[PDB]
């Protein structure tokens, strides 16, 4: 069984990642199940959507009264230390609200932390379906 837990935004740093104050320490967060295109690619850079993914998730955490974590089943921290997770803006999950729109599509999932995978999977159908942004 999962839980919210509550927590303050210190910084959005790129669509799938955002830095916040948990439990009273600074911790970074790399969104659960989602990839987004990214402005700092290791590689590649600035991708297209990129900024748009980046500005989506910034100002929906930004702008909202109330984030809250919720760890799933598995391991909590990767391999760079950062926190896994999915995020909620107001009640709203961040990770899904981006596959909703068309700015992440679904990642390579990997079993304890799957919980709402198929959830998050119905969304992406939805966005590929209407042609957003990602996909048109």
């Amino acid at each position: 069984k999962l839980h919210k837990e509550p927590a303050t935004l210190i910084k959005a740093i790129d669509g799938d990642t955002l830095k916040v104050m948990y439990k009273g320490q600074p911790m970074t967060f790399r969104l659960l199940l989602v990839d987004t295109p990214e402005t700092k690619h290791p590689k590649k850079g600035v991708e297209k959507y990129g900024p748009e993914a980046s500005a989506f998730t910034k100002k929906m955490l930004e702008n909202a009264k109330k984030i809250e974590v919720e760890f799933d089943k598995g391991q909590r921290t990767d391999k760079y230390g950062r926190g896994l997770a999915y995020i909620y803006a107001d009640g709203k999950m961040v990770n899904e609200a981006l596959v909703r729109q068309g700015l992440a599509k679904v990642a390579y999932v990997y079993k304890p932390n799957n919980t709402h995978e198929q959830h998050l999977r119905k969304s992406e159908a939805q966005a590929k379906k209407e042609k957003l942004n990602i996909w048109s």
